């Protein structure tokens, strides 16, 4: 679930607050059109992608599915007991955090004006 992922990003990016990923690009929070602004934007889109596959899993809902998983010792990890659904959305989100971790962030990208410039 959302709580759960929000821990997953102070997990890999503890020198950021999470919130600066709540609203970055087109891609990054709300909105989810247009073409990606930059490296840290298409780890959003792939994330958004993932997450309209998982919930083609028929009971399945990515924002509030709570999954199985671990952050210690600077490993993120999904476990074994997750069923198909949990799993799914717990790799999404896993590889969104390490997606994040490793993208530049732009502050000139932050707040941007989805519905001019996410045509």
């Amino acid at each position: 679930n959302i709580y759960q992922f929000k821990n997953m990003i102070e997990c890999t990016v503890p020198a950021r607050s999470w919130w600066d990923f709540a609203d970055y690009g087109c891609y990054c929070g709300g909105g989810g059109s247009g073409t990606p602004t930059d490296d840290l934007d298409r780890c959003c889109q792939v994330h958004d992608n993932c997450y309209n596959q998982a919930q083609e899993i028929t009971g399945c809902r990515p924002k509030w599915k709570t999954y199985t998983y671990q952050c210690t010792q600077g490993t993120l990890t999904c476990k074994g007991r997750n069923n198909a659904c949990a799993a799914t959305t717990c790799d999404c989100d896993r590889l969104a955090a390490i997606c994040f971790a490793g993208a530049p962030y732009n502050d000139t990208n932050y707040n941007i004006d989805l519905k001019a410039r996410c045509q």
